[PDB]
């Protein structure tokens, strides 16, 4: 078996994923490895705010929609983001100076989005990019505006939205224990979990630099002890893809029972956002690369 999608669960994890949308499953050899090899697939910017909603009220999903029928015609499952974040927000929504009129164009954002697509989407991830790397709430529109209640507030009306979805809280640069953004996103989670808000999941954003791989051994327990159900790892890539580098990624969700799963960022390389530092699993012919191989024989029993 050569599929880590099939491999990865085949150790009691739920699913190897990859960000795409439809203009790659219309090119290349992207359809084809993904039905192969992944088993979750996320929509890189078509279910992102500019994208659904580029003037108040007026939401539109060409793009969102062919990528979850695409997903359900080929058997896959799906994640879909960023419901709030500051990147991809229209300036119509940053105009905003009041927290009434923010609050409810969120969620009449959130509640839109995740109702067309209600029982259908695995994982939402609500709130994308909330700190700052000294651990502080990092001061986008929202935290502006709204103050500290929108977490609480996105969090209560996605669960209302579809109750069968995981909501998730997602960040980067949470890849060392020792670094103040990943304990601050540990305690906040415990505290909004305390008071209520219906945090899921913890998401790891792992763009990661040659040798970064080794510090999320002991950032992703890390991130699991703030109690969330799940953790997972997201928009995963490595600058120069060394098998060292992914195969301690691959080891950290498995030694940390609530990690669910992984999703690397793209398919072949040449097609990343980072292509000249061969950051993905396949290469420009889309052919495995030695990392790809030491996915699968770590996964392998
Ligand atoms: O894991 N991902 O590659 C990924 C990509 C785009 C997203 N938007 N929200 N969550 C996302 C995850």
């Amino acid at each position: 078996a050569q599929s880590i999608d099939q491999l990865i669960k085949a150790r009691g994890k739920v699913y190897f994923g990859v960000a795409t949308d439809q203009n790659r499953l219309t090119t290349g050899k992207n359809a084809a490895i993904i039905k192969a090899d992944f088993g979750m697939v996320w929509p890189e910017n078509s279910m992102q705010w500019d994208a659904t909603e580029p003037s108040q009220g007026n939401f539109n999903f060409a793009g969102a929609d062919y990528l979850v029928n695409w997903a359900q015609q080929n058997g896959k499952l799906i994640g879909a983001g960023c419901l709030v974040w500051h990147n991809f927000l229209p300036s119509w929504v940053s105009s905003i100076t009041d927290k009434n009129t923010l609050i409810n164009v969120m969620k009449n954002h959130i509640t839109t989005l995740m109702t067309r697509y209600k029982g259908k989407i695995r994982t939402w991830d609500v709130v994308g990019e909330a700190f700052n790397e000294d651990g502080s709430l990092r001061q986008n529109v929202f935290l502006n505006v709204i103050g500290e209640d929108y977490i609480p507030i996105a969090f209560q009306t996605a669960r209302a939205a579809d109750p069968n979805a995981k909501l998730y809280i997602m960040d980067y640069n949470l890849d060392s224990a020792s670094y103040p953004k990943t304990q601050a996103i540990v305690n906040r989670v415990k505290q909004w979990r305390a008071a209520g808000v219906p945090i899921d999941g913890i998401g790891s954003q792992m763009h990661l630099s040659a040798g970064q791989g080794a510090g999320v051994l002991q950032a992703l327990p890390l991130l699991a002890s703030a109690g969330t159900p799940e953790v997972s790892i997201l928009m995963l890539d490595v600058a120069g893809a060394s098998p060292t580098d992914y195969v301690n990624v691959v080891n950290a969700c498995l030694n940390v029972q609530s990690c669910v799963g992984i999703t690397v960022m793209g398919v072949a390389d040449p097609d990343s956002a980072f292509a000249s530092s061969t950051p993905l699993l396949f290469d420009g012919n889309f052919n495995p690369k030695p990392a790809y191989n030491a996915i699968v024989q770590d996964l392998q029993q």
